[PDB]
RNA sequence: GGCAGAAUGCUGUAAAACA
């Protein structure tokens, strides 16, 4: 299905270790890359994650962010040291007898690192609710870009429609570009025959009869309308394949608008190009 | 209708509690780029607010500045843990009957991770007031686009004029250049003293009008003035159609000036090419 | 007169609230591109400042930079949150109860983040500073960018004369092209032995003559300096008008070369388009 | 045998002393980038641990972490710095005396850094042990490696198969678009009313094939992919190469795309370009 | 003497402040385009670093970046905001009163921010030595650029020798040219016509064409030692090779004059390839 | 006398007071930054270290690390920056006068950073030993770096002459490769065509030999590797020379491979582009 | 108009680069 690469999902978890959010963030990318900012606590789950995140999107910058925010007030009561308090305390009593002056404070005693440590809370089973709300999201995140990709999809099938107007427009002028065309190839032969001992006349008539070719021209923009239909319904990753093709929408529409064959002509001309244009713009944005 | 692609606007809210401010900037872009900079409370933000000005807008280089500044008066009051204060106190006079001396600080004991923090946000409603005011911040957003539109028009409208005027300039001059060389090209028969064949000299002042024949190019001009009236007044965005027709435009001046003999005519092409850059330049920031 | 594109200007003010700094630097471009470096507390003058700067300026790659230094003391007492800093106080006193000793360090409470509140500025008061800072970078930018841009027109005026002196050259250096045709015609046809006709063959010769006489492409030089002197006087924008003429004068310089039968012309018509590009690099740099 | 860039690998070793866990994590990258996240007792094994690392792999990002879990009886107690203590001390006492004020907090001293440190033991023959442990990660990381590799293999093959589909079926199109190219051509100029020579015609006829015939552009990428495969079997380094080959892929296919006349032409075009794409994507991960 | 539009160049200034690092990076352009990348301490010498790049340089774009590495030592002496420290006291003071105890610490107000804040640096005695670096990276970037340029200047030279040999060559075969042209114009004749002849005797002969080959080759050798701006010059001596070797190219007489045309061909674009980046 | 980035240097002084080592060691990094790890009895020599290493390096990531060992019979002093400590009291009496009040710490006055400090000038019996130890260190370090760097110009110069053998490689295959494209050519033309009409023959193998002709970046290449030996040679910091030295590689070896029409050539040009990858990524170890 | 392709604009590449 046509999947987007800008999409934004949302998850949170919460329960009596804390709460934990996880949000996904794409902008549009070549290729698939992936940033993420898990907390310190976390960080061994970076290898899981990336696969999890590799093994179903495709292509397109990916920011994955997790806020761990414990409940302190939950989390187990504080244990003192005692054994490391009391070494502290006596070699505190000896720096007084060395300068002859002190005064023990009872609080630095307890912010010193280690003493007054609170216990470790299980991480393992936080782990897997963690990993359930990342697929949550993921599912989310999946979700988000197919609902933007649908709207991509009718947007560029609604362009699409226009192109092949554009082309029956064109070709209700067929009687008047035929006979520009004979009027081109007819006077360069005439005014090349003016000049005198003008060499390489054969090449110029040969080289202007294959870029006045405005019949096939339109034939290859209605060949690739319906490829394009056709590359929309392909399920697959089809983001890069309409990029390739639009190059191809712009290579006909480029040779075309220079013909300047007719004002009303150029007017389509024109309108293929903005046509082109704006599909060409959510192509950008498409997975 | 025609809107520019470059504006600002600026909408303060002052609710019960704290005050937020939604900014906006444009720049000119051949693409829609939406950048966000929403705060850390407000994150969630981005897929609403990015879908409610994606409609709106067609092109440019949008970005969102939401900037919340809480009232810390009206914040909620701070909860003291009363068993973690107690715990520490405790503990501290552990130490204090060891160390014999010492005592306790009572702000020591409050700045402990844990003992103070804020129990309580309820940003649900203040963010409903905050979305609010983005889409207050569009409406001026939009109007200040059009104000700004309008110059624009009136520009291109002053500058097309001026073409026309230019074209007619040109078609004055046309007769009388094509007068001139006529008598130039006998003088130098004359003064040759060579008797020319019968209908050599009228079959010679062919070739050169047909060197010197810009009719085409001015109907083309004229035509092009006159759908770039008619594209100024359509609905749609006419930003890449109107640069497309600057094309055209282009082409026309570019031949006209290069099939030109006389200095007039010449300075009326250059005319032309600089109006056309100036209509280009003004397109440059048309929606 | 005329302005160069690319200057630099620079001014600061100082006052009891601090000080601001406005740099305005600008380069060569095809059209008027502002950017503006605003600092957080001043985004909101972006619309005027913008409005400004394109009043005064036509065209470059203009972009100011607003440096603003607030003084760490200001507004006299410093501002407090009141009821954070009495919150704190009830707190700490209740701490003091169960452990019946301790003291309060206003410091402490002080140095607790909330209490110590972002100092408020006038904000207003300094924003008329601030245009006024502004609008004296734009007069010193602006006469930068003329004294800059009267050193351009040197440059041009002395490769304009340079221009006139080679075709000087060229009119004295070029034989009479009826009887140099003749002459070589002459010696060609000897070898040959046989004339067809002497009265059809003196027709030929003067139809002929324009082919390679180059009279007519050095008056158009001669027109064209005499246009680019005034050119150069007038009150408006130049930089494009000037850009598009010097077109016309490699128009000129690429038919003298072709239709050059001389050693001494091509080497003039060499001479005439490095004076030509010498004389378009400067234009580049012409507003 | 080919290689990837991204694998994991982890070891640990269980012993009296305690518990050592090597953990090795690879992304890719251009050259080779090494992190380390020793403990502090094992910071002096950084430049070993760099060393057999660098020399044993060529690419990509590597971070390895080592988890020292030392044993209870392990650990070492905190020993004062007596000689460092009394030091500052003396020192302290210096600012005294230009104070003339002021009271010598002991546990200040002891909050110095370097003052209360723990005694660090020999780990010589830990350390010993760690080495191998390390050397037998890094073994296992090899294969790790080998083992995605052969997917990337296996794909890569895979899109080189159908490369070489598509240009066999290209091949088999294309004779009768040059037939038919050339029939159009000739019947072009006819209903222009057009005489040439045939013997002239044809020769144009000819060269006009030879420019748009895509033979040699084929014959190309078929020695392409009989040389990707040579590389594929090569033996080490060889992803920087297949990129550039791919690159080459690229090439080719743009010049028989832009090359191309008829529909089918363009629509295996676009198939090339988007296998090359694929192939490239999975290369990019290639060591 | 000829000067390659690609080079570069580095210096760096040490001293008691820091470094400042210069380094300029220049390639192919068809006029002079300059890009600074100044730290924002250095931000106002843009005007007076462009003007001094835009007088030592003709062609090319160029990329100055300035690198500065301020000391931590180097900070001037540490000054006391008096203003700034009476108002915490009095902030201080107002906590006092709703505590009704406590004594503020004085060094606990010289630890605030912006309080003790060091002197700024002059910073304009470092300038004076920052442009000498760029005065002498400029010498160091020409010398890059001429060392570069003598290559290119060899090869165009290689070049204008293999051209001369081709004029000898074809020069070796004037009768048979000669005699070549003097049918030429008999069968015109014969056919039987003013017009065409005419038009025939004013084409350049091939004997004017390789003159006019041999005289380009001694303007261009002296061009190649005008010692000054000659890209544009030689890029426009080329365009003239090229429009005289056209007419050889033409005309068809036999195999060995035709291989010698091919040959000027080849010759001519090979310089014409390399001529586009000199300055 | 190329100097690399990674190096190693350890010096060990005896003395009465005991043993002191002295350790260096270098990794690649894009500017200089210097870490020590100095004792706290010598943690006042940290910013004469580090202007001395500063002074004597110019990139590079630098770790310094020294182990004192002193003996009972010798003992140390703390080197205190006394003009700074002073000012500090002299700052907090006036403070005081304002207060009323107040103490100063002896321990927070020497806390403050800078008070901690050492100069040359007053540096004990010990210390200038410390200082002549790392002196020699660097001056071994320096060594190291260049016998280090020494391999580093014997891979590069390897590498080199990989690089002049395929240039010389290809110089071989362009006669061959022009003169099969005649023989193809009339292949074509020998069915029924006589291609002694015009020169249309020439004319195009000479416009395929300028689209073909590849000596313009060969010489080029050629060009730049006798510069690169001169830049391995220059006794300078030259790791960013030779960086822009290969873009100029990649830039005439791309375009090689770009204009090239033999399938030898481009597997050479691959090859060229294997090679410049080779070389870059010693050019990341060069200082 | 960094180098180069096709014929203002579009691709390849330096760019897994530089801010």
């Amino acid at each position: 299905m046509i999947r987007s690469m800008t999409a934004y999902a949302r998850r949170e978890i919460k329960g009596e270790w804390g709460s934990a959010t996880w949000e996904m963030r794409s902008v549009n990318q070549r290729y698939l890359e992936t940033y993420f900012r898990l907390p310190e606590q976390f960080r061994s789950l970076e290898p899981v994650v990336r696969e999890r995140i590799r093994s179903r999107l495709t292509r397109g910058k990916v920011e994955c962010t997790l806020r761990y925010e414990p409940d302190v007030s939950a989390q187990g009561e504080l244990i003192l040291n005692e054994k490391l308090a009391k070494q502290l305390v006596t070699a505190a009593n000896w720096v007084k007898m060395q300068s002859d002056e002190g005064e023990i404070n009872p609080v630095d005693i307890l912010r010193w690192p280690g003493v007054m440590a609170a216990q470790e809370q299980d991480l393992d089973a936080i782990a897997a609710e963690i990993l359930a709300a990342l697929d949550g999201t993921l599912d989310d995140f999946i979700v988000a870009r197919e609902t933007e990709g649908q709207a991509l999809k009718a947007l560029i099938e609604q362009r699409l429609e226009g192109v092949t107007a554009e082309v029956v427009k064109v070709r209700s002028h067929m009687p008047e570009i035929l006979q520009w065309q004979r009027e081109r190839l007819v006077a360069k032969l005439e005014d090349a025959q003016v000049q005198l001992e003008n060499n390489r006349l054969e090449q110029e008539l040969v080289l202007l009869a294959q870029r006045i070719d405005v019949a096939e021209e339109l034939d290859r923009l209605e060949a690739h309308v319906k490829e394009t239909y056709n590359i929309l319904k392909k399920k697959e990753a089809v983001g890069r394949r309409l990029d390739f093709m639009m190059q191809e929408f712009n290579r006909e529409s480029n040779t075309l608008a220079s013909k300047s064959i007719n004002a009303e002509v150029t007017n389509s001309a024109i309108e293929l190009k903005v046509l082109i244009e704006q599909m060409r713009e959510q192509i950008q944005n498409i997975e």
